[PDB]
């Protein structure tokens, strides 16, 4: 066929630049039609290489296929791939036979059939003459390969390829034949061909350069050898031998980084030297052994933690028989292989998972129990620690399934219940017994501390529904008083318990907070100094103290804001409460310089939109009945602060260049306020403010034009110390900070820029100590603590996300801009250098006339929209969303929703790709990285569930195309709670992010990205689990700043709920949390949020009908509702995402179309 062959090519290409993704992009869409293509496919897509070629082996051997034939395009990829998913793993004995057994039979003659006809030539080739020599370089004879290497060293062409490329097996071979000079020859040969090979690759095509780069650690072994071999100044004596021996030993490829075969070739390249140079010159060979034995058991270690299990498993039983002399040996063996069970059971079945731990016990009882778990205590401990891990395994696997499993192999159940609730406990009593026996027996006692500290906080969210909370807290302190990151972020735990818990142990957590490094508190300062207006602010005093001592700069920014809420109580425990926070506001803010700072930032705004604020806070306070006492007269003052005489910004502020524009027109006007705006108590007619609110935007003048606005910042003049300023946003965490040596602010460029947006902000181009610009963006009249949290819970996310291998392969991070509320209705936040968001650049791509019928046409897509919104309903706004979704069905929708889509233009991202790359070797790397960040981020929007992902909440970096995510209103699952007309879809992945990769399929990268990013997140020990806890568990926004920050945006919604406004409850957004990380169909979570806050609602069965699927064109409703896999989620993700049904009917500012 003309139009399959061209997609081998392809396929060709891409399995040459690394790139292992979309070349299975197309495995399963253009070389297809079978079952088995997919059913190995899945199992090589995750790292499985066994079953992905046991299922190639059971179907190259296959008879009848009686639906249909498969052509000859898959019959040579079937054993294409059985050669690569066998070459990945430790099979060359069945590779060599599968190799060159598809020419004849009968041991062929493989002399110069290879070298013809070259589809012979470029395949079968180099797997064979690679695996021949890892077979025989494991040191036997065999003789197969020097016959055909001399014959094929006969002529220039049967030479002009063997001596052009391989020459390192060559290197090697004509090494063990031991003609060293040609062997010289050859692996000079080969350092000229990786120099040569290197410097005709571009420059940008990443991971192409690193798949060459990562051989050149083997080259130069040979050529150390081979330096090494040829010297008479190291057959003396041994010290060359112990030097080289222990230079070798040092050095190492990481783990968690390098791919398994490059493991594999240092390693049997390593072992084959070291035994061939103590063959030569002749304990010694007993520490050579040693040190081969150590060697091979960090290649394990290193090998079990990419998942690449069942090569760790042969290699486990390879490394048995070896194990017998030196102890420590057996238990690190005995350890090793504990931990790799542990680590495999972390993905099969309740029905295994019990089984795959109980077959390792027998080994256990073994022996190294003759007195070697008394020579080393710390082996003990160990011992104790994976003993006590494994016991709550078991407990941990039929405790979640019922009682069920002691149904089948009735000698195991007799075998477990052998050492119906009974045994449940004594298993978690037999775990706690040895958990207990670590922590009273560098860093190898953190393990021990912390063991127990997960296992007690386990125990206790249990118990949600024993002394252990004695036990836990000192525990845990006693290690964090040593570094520890998987320490710093689990201390609200014991703020917690401490909290529910005051009666027991108070006096421990006093007694151990003592004595600990006051500077690892830095990042939770505001779960603390929050903390000092409610009780239980007694036990935390001191480290306060010393914070306020030593570092009184980096606390000053979150006690303000705290400052500005503090009721204490009556009693006199209250009396030294009050005198705390009396001699901590005394002592800090001594040079008075950040009150003035924070004042002429205030004086840099707009209060013009202020003043809507304050109406729409007035109105809404004054408007339910007009019992409030003294409210109106308390927060009159704030308003009449900064606004109103012209000498109040002289008194408690600068003159602002804006308040000789506002204050001073403002008194024919504002004695009416002084009138009654200050004796009010009415709330029933604001048009009178709302015409003066209408005026005032006619005639003011925005535009500031300086930075005179502000004059405090104007003049800086830093003249010597008096305590100096110390630019905000550092200090979070990472140990002991150096407090001299952030950038001292030392002027302010005189040049601004407001933002256009809602709020329109100001951004300002502040200057450093370290002669730097630092831009920032004032944030002035909204709160800014949740971003904070958010961008505290990106850094934990992605602290998770670079610490398996498949994603540190691939180099996938979130991107953190950095945000500070200096006070409430003040923030910094960061700025990013030349940036462009979304829509921007999807808008300014167009031509002239194609954005002109697009924006300003009356069957355009938006005005079209709210056209056929117009003539299905009747009404004309909102309120016929309702009566739209029961009175419309499918068919009319689906196609009305094509035929709106069809008018706009179709290569719209691919053309803004194309208009500023130049080269189609850029094209590639510029269209890569934007599909790996997106697809990255639209899984990690919707863990933690965030909604509203319109199209000016995705900012791209137009040097290497990346995307980041701003602007979080809806942060946990509200999205579709508390909105009028819900929103439905998990993330945002319309029309474009499909055309871009066209040709390709939506399951060759976007796919990938989100089944590794998914299950690199659902494995952690639930660190993402208690911050989401703690986050929420909080109170700063218990519905109150959730509504406030709600109507500072202007869309439509407003409160009126008094159902959902009772059922905030967040024990619920955990669950339900909880629930989507642990395993759930994503149309089970949408529509039970979706209940949650719209029953009673009109047309609720067309909105769970809507969610629910169809089963016969949506794949989300033919699958179950729990116990699902990664792949499966995210094809529900991915049908849910585009699915005109659900796009068909949306919000309109969302743009589903474009």
């Amino acid at each position: 066929p003309p139009d399959v062959l061209r997609w081998v090519e392809l396929a060709k290409l891409y399995r040459s630049i690394g790139e292992y993704d979309v070349l299975r992009g197309i495995f399963t869409s253009e070389i297809g039609t079978k079952q088995i293509t997919q059913s190995a496919l899945l199992a090589e897509a995750r790292s499985d290489y066994s079953e992905a070629a046991k299922q190639y082996d059971e179907a190259l051997n296959k008879q009848d296929w009686v639906d249909g034939e498969p052509t000859e395009a898959e019959k040579d990829f079937w054993e294409l791939a059985s050669l690569d998913c066998y070459n990945h793993l430790a099979e060359w004995k069945s590779l060599e036979y599968c190799s060159t057994a598809s020419i004849d039979s009968e041991n062929p003659p493989d002399l110069n059939k290879i070298w013809s006809e070259p589809f012979y030539q470029e395949t079968y080739l180099p797997y064979m003459i690679r695996s021949k020599l890892k077979l025989l370089l494991q040191g036997e004879a065999d003789q197969s390969l020097l016959t055909f290497i001399d014959k094929a060293m006969h002529g220039e062409l049967q030479k002009a390829i063997l001596e052009l490329h391989y020459s390192q097996e060559l290197s090697l071979l004509y090494l063990l034949q031991d003609d060293v000079d040609r062997a010289k020859y050859y692996i000079q040969n080969g350092i000229q061909s990786f120099m040569q090979n290197y410097s005709s690759i571009d420059v940008l095509l990443h991971q192409s350069r690193l798949t060459k780069l990562q051989s050149v650690q083997a080259l130069t072994e040979i050529q150390e050898f081979i330096s090494f071999i040829s010297k008479q100044g190291n057959l003396s004596s041994q010290v060359p031998l112990k030097r080289l021996l222990n230079t070798w030993t040092n050095r190492y490829p990481d783990a968690k980084m390098d791919p398994m075969n490059i493991w594999d070739d240092i390693i049997t390249n390593r072992c084959f030297f070291l035994s061939k140079i103590e063959e030569k010159l002749t304990d010694i060979s007993s520490l050579i052994r040693s040190c081969k034995f150590s060697m091979k058991m960090k290649m394990i270690d290193s090998a079990r933690k990419q998942n690449n299990f069942s090569l760790a498993m042969k290699l486990l039983k390879e490394l048995h028989k070896e194990s017998k002399t030196r102890d420590d040996w057996l238990v690190s063996w005995v350890q090793s292989y504990c931990r790799l069970s542990h680590c495999r059971s972390r993905s099969q079945g309740c029905s295994e998972q019990v089984l795959t731990v109980l077959k390792t016990v027998s080994l256990l009882d073994e022996n190294n129990v003759s007195s070697y778990l008394s020579k080393n205590i710390l082996a003990f401990r160990d011992q104790n620690i994976l003993l006590g891990t494994t016991y709550r395994i078991i407990a941990n696997a039929l405790s979640s399934e019922p009682a069920c499993l002691a149904e089948i192999e009735e000698d195991k159940a007799r075998r477990i219940l052998e050492l119906s609730e009974k045994v449940i406990a004594g298993l978690y009593q037999r775990a706690f017994q040895h958990l207990s026996e670590a922590v009273q027996a560098a860093a190898g006692v953190i393990d021990a501390y912390m063991t127990l500290a997960d296992f007690c906080d386990q125990q206790l969210r249990k118990e949600e529904e024993q002394a252990y909370p004695a036990l836990v807290v000192e525990k845990m302190l006693k290690a964090l008083k040593l570094n520890s990151n998987e320490a710093r972020l689990k201390f609200p735990r014991l703020l917690q318990i401490i909290e529910r818990y005051p009666e027991e142990t108070l006096s421990l957590m006093t007694k151990e907070i003592s004595s600990v490094p006051c500077w690892q508190f830095i990042s939770w300062i505001s779960h603390m100094v929050a903390l000092l207006d409610k009780d239980q602010a007694v036990a935390v005093q001191h480290s306060v103290e010393e914070i306020t001592d030593n570092y009184p700069q980096a606390i000053v920014y979150p006690f303000i804001i705290s400052s500005e809420s503090y009721s204490f109580k009556d009693t006199s425990t209250g009396h030294k409460n009050k005198e705390f926070v009396a001699r901590i506001k005394s002592k800090l803010d001594q040079g008075g310089v950040i009150q003035d700072f924070i004042n002429a930032l205030d004086q840099l705004s707009n209060p013009e939109l202020l003043f809507k604020d304050w109406s729409n806070d007035v109105r809404a306070e004054l408007a339910k009945t007009p019992v409030n006492k003294k409210n109106i007269e308390k927060m009159y003052e704030r308003m009449y602060a900064a606004l109103g005489d012209p000498k109040a910004p002289g008194l408690g502020a600068f003159r602002r260049k804006f308040i000789q524009t506002f204050g001073k027109e403002f008194d024919k006007h504002f004695g009416k306020g002084g009138s009654k705006l200050l004796r009010m108590k009415l709330s029933d007619f604001n048009d009178i403010t709302n015409m003066l609110l209408l005026k005032m935007n006619k005639d003011s003048k925005p535009p500031g034009n300086l930075k005179e606005c502000s004059p405090w910042m104007s003049d800086f003049k830093v003249e010597f110390l008096r305590n100096e300023l110390e630019i905000p946003g550092q200090y979070d965490g990472r140990g002991k900070p150096l407090p001299e040596y952030h950038v001292r602010i030392a002027g302010f460029d005189e040049r601004v820029t407001v933002m256009a947006s809602l709020r329109r902000p100001k951004r300002i181009i502040i200057r450093g100590h370290d002669e730097r610009e630092h831009p920032f963006l004032v944030k002035g009249g909204e709160d800014l603590r949740q971003d904070q949290r958010v961008e505290q819970l990106f850094q934990v996310m992605n602290g998770i996300l670079a610490q398996d291998s498949a994603c540190s392969q691939r180099a996938l991070q979130l991107r953190t801009y950095s945000v500070v509320p200096m006070t409430s209705r003040l923030g910094l936040i960061e700025w990013l250098e030349n940036t462009v968001t979304l829509k921007d650049l999807l808008l300014n791509t167009m031509s002239q006339e194609e954005k002109a019928a697009y924006l300003s046409d009356p069957r355009a897509p938006p005005c079209e929209y709210k056209d056929w919104l117009t003539k299905m309903s009747g009404k004309h706004d909102v309120g016929a969303y309702m009566l739209m979704y029961k009175g419309a069905n499918r068919t009319e929708t689906v196609t009305s929703f094509r035929k709106r889509e069809s008018k706009v233009p179709a290569d719209l991202l691919k053309r803004a790709f194309v208009r500023m790359s130049t080269s189609p070797e850029a094209f590639l790397a510029l269209r890569s990285h934007f599909a790996s960040s997106h697809a990255l981020i639209c899984i990690s929007h919707w863990i933690l569930g965030i909604g509203d992902r319109h199209l000016n909440n995705f900012m791209v970096a137009m040097e290497t195309g990346g995307v980041i995510g701003i602007d979080f209103g809806h942060a946990f699952g509200s999205a579709t709670q508390f909105l009028p007309v819900p929103e439905l879809m998990p993330f945002r992945l319309t029309r474009q992010f499909i055309n871009l990769m066209l040709p390709m399929k939506e399951t060759g990268l976007m796919y990938s990205i989100m089944v590794h990013a998914l299950r690199a997140f659902r494995s952690d020990p639930g660190l993402l689990t208690n911050t989401m806890d703690v986050f929420v568990k909080e109170p700063s926004f218990d519905w109150k700043n959730f509504e406030q920050k709600m109507l500072k945006k202007g869309g439509s919604w407003i409160q009126e709920i008094n159902v959902a406004e009772k059922n905030w409850y967040p024990r619920q957004k955990i669950c339900y949390a909880k629930r989507k990380l642990a395993g759930a169909n994503p149309a089970v979570i949408t529509c039970d949020e979706l209940l949650l806050g719209h029953e009673k609602a009109p047309a609720f069965r067309d909105y769970v009908a809507v969610a629910r699927g169809s089963k016969d064109h949506n794949i989300r409703a033919q699958e179950p509702e729990s116990g699902l896999s990664e792949e499966t989620q995210v094809k529900c993700l991915m049908d849910q995402a585009t699915d005109p049904n659900i796009l068909g009917r949306t919000w309109e500012g969302w743009e589903p179309w474009m």
